[PDB]
């Protein structure tokens, strides 16, 4: 019984968060999203053309009608790579606190363990020698508390979820599910090329999750990043903000001095892409307790729906 | 009016236009109208490229080009975040007192840099709109054999490019964006120029540093390297050519700093590059200072090299 | 005579050729003369690609390729700046006494590394021309099961590549530049190879570190990751293949270090990559040391993978 293929709302998000897909091994998430799409697309207002193929590695690209804008959400999560003697290296920049519950699978089967900081080096405490190169991930632990949702990997399974929501009604546009976002990228680059060249699209939205801040508060609305480590074109961000205000959808304006997203890869590509990071903010980013307010999920989905239509 | 300035007056003007990384448009707009005013008086009329697929970049194509010169329009500055706190745009010098400027929905803006709570702020008359970019207060001084002003880097380069244009016969001049902050304009210019014109030689027209090795007024700097390393054979070719000249120049060898030349190097296109420009004291401060004789050499060397490469 | 060398003598010669990042030309020149003398003795004759549009890179195409191997010609070293001071080319080891060689307009250069005033420089005869590159003094040694020489990294890769060519039927072998220093050649190789031959699989033929996890003489290393992370399914495929073999290999898992693989990964083309090379002791020192049995595993595994991938 493959019931997950029809999950919805928070149950779908829970599923998405549960799927072990660290950077460099997004394949299982790609597989799920791909079947989910083929199982549900017929219920969408508009049927997209599905691109998944070798020249896209494990990426997925959806093209709805005649697109003008492309949205990018990353399937990869942070995590850790098992090295020698059950030692660990990070995949991306995860939080590393003793006791974090980590899961994975190797040739000897499932793996469960705890993160230990022995001799000032990180390692995986488990009942056996784990195969080298085995990736481990935060143990799924999906919680629904008050107006909140606490789970590992809201970044960016929430983004993936939002994208899929978007797909329910999206008429014109592109939804791209990317790889390696958490760990240096290298998928968006080819996506940047192909989308631009094939569809002549050069506007994007980065569907990812940001931080809750003294300046960006939980439940106060989806965040439009006017900049982070990188800086998009002010006129593009302005234009977005403008459209956002044609709405009663609550949003907050993020101005950070750090952090990067797929947007960076777009910016640095040899293709003249505009980009803007829009997404719900979370507390405890990159921890197994990523927390997001249900209202911001709601705002996020709403702004994406509106932006994708008017951009 | 200004659409007709010249010499140091034009420099002053270029230096006054608020164009930090990511918001180069106002400078683009000016440069573009300025070109359209003056091109007719130039020795050769280039084909002007500006538009959607170039974002806010400008590319001038003169004759049958063999070499492309790149000068960045964007300047360092600050981005007002929350409660008038600031983040850098590029890597500007930060010292309590620096005058900054800008405009929001509530009009013009003028502020001092306050380093309250070891965190950088914009002390100003009210709550500034978020994301509002602030720039060093335009203050143009002609002092001895020197020009002191915010943003010689790289408004001197843009200026130099515009001089070049007066007589350039064969070549490309590209005005770039985001150089001070990560780049991402040159990448597409690297592609388009190479693919369209088959040009793969470049000169990075930008400002470098005054050093015990590169002295003010001892001539334009030909960078043999920085953070990055261009092809020796290319650099040598340039130095050979420069030595065919009585134009003074100095050989810079740095272990740090990057430019538009880096973006080219790293592009999927077989670009040769070389950073060439005047040296300045107090880079990235509001007091950027260059020697008039180094400007002169810069212009001269650029003219020559563009004709000979 | 060198144009015919073999075995370790070919490696000695490769290691002796002064070719730091940004100036790989001499090695290119040697590799090309060499390929043109010996390709005839090979099982299959490749198509040679070296041009203006490849800068100083070389690309060999055997038959109908599915996979591309990349080996970097450039070596670490140092660039002489002002007053015989120095900057690093790549990340070389810095120890007083290190023997350095070069050549400027005043002939040959031989010197040592001096740490004067917390600052690095070259102690030599005379003032060295600015921007002159210097290199570890060749010192090829054969000692037990080991080879000790500067620049095993990546002359051993270059060497391995040349061996592979002796038998390779279908595949691409590319000799790269600037790998030790920010790269910028692979970017265009990635485009060109992918677009022209529809090849999107690679093996990075470079040398890694001897480690508590990767031991000398215990076989060639298949890197599951380093600073970067390749596609797990690709790496798995490689390991699977290696296991069909009696060739010894070790599974490397590092949290740092980059290769030409990174450039491929980050390119606008869907490259799979995997770093496979012998491990070395004392990397980036004049005493790089590798075990012959690992060189033999390396050659062996490349030959096999190129045939099976
Ligand atoms: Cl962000
Ligand atoms: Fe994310
Ligand atoms: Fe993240
Ligand atoms: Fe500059
Ligand atoms: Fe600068
Ligand atoms: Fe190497
Ligand atoms: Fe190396």
């Amino acid at each position: 019984h493959h019931e997950n293929l029809y999950f919805q709302g928070m149950q779908l998000l829970k599923e998405l968060c549960s799927i072990h897909a660290p950077s460099g091994n997004e394949e299982p998430l790609k597989d799920f999203i791909l079947e989910y799409i083929r199982s549900n697309a017929g219920s969408w207002s508009y049927q997209p053309v599905i691109y998944a193929d070798n020249d896209l590695q494990d990426c997925i690209v959806l093209v709805f009608g005649n697109p003008r804008t492309a949205v990018f959400a990353h399937m990869d999560s942070i995590g850790f790579t098992v090295s020698y003697n059950n030692h660990l290296h990070p995949i991306g920049s995860p939080s590393a606190k003793e006791g974090y519950r980590l899961v994975g699978k190797d040739s000897n089967g499932d793996i469960e363990g705890v993160l230990k900081i022995v001799d000032e080096e990180w390692m995986l405490e488990t009942d056996r020698l784990i195969d080298r190169g085995t990736e481990v991930t935060f143990k799924p632990d999906f919680r629904e508390e008050g107006d909140f949702i606490l789970t590992p990997y809201l970044d960016d399974r929430l983004g993936v979820w939002t994208a899929l929501e978007l797909a329910k009604t999206l008429e014109h546009g592109i939804i791209a599910f990317t790889c390696w976002e958490e760990h240096g990228g290298g998928s968006v680059a080819y996506l940047a090329r192909w989308i631009y060249e094939t569809f002549h699209v050069k506007q994007s939205l980065i569907c990812d999750i940001t931080w809750v801040t003294e300046g960006v508060e939980a439940g106060k609305g989806v965040a439009i990043s006017m900049r982070d480590r990188m800086i998009p074109r002010k006129k593009y961000v302005n234009r977005i903000i403008e459209l956002a205000r044609q709405t009663d959808i609550p949003f907050q304006l993020e101005v950070e001095g750090a952090g990067a997203s797929d947007g960076r890869e777009l910016q640095l590509s040899p293709y003249p892409w505009d980009w803007c990071f829009i997404g719900a903010p979370e507390k405890d980013a990159h921890t197994p307790n990523e927390c997001v307010h249900k209202k911001d999920i709601e705002s996020m989905v709403g702004l994406y729906k509106y932006l994708m239509e008017k951009l």
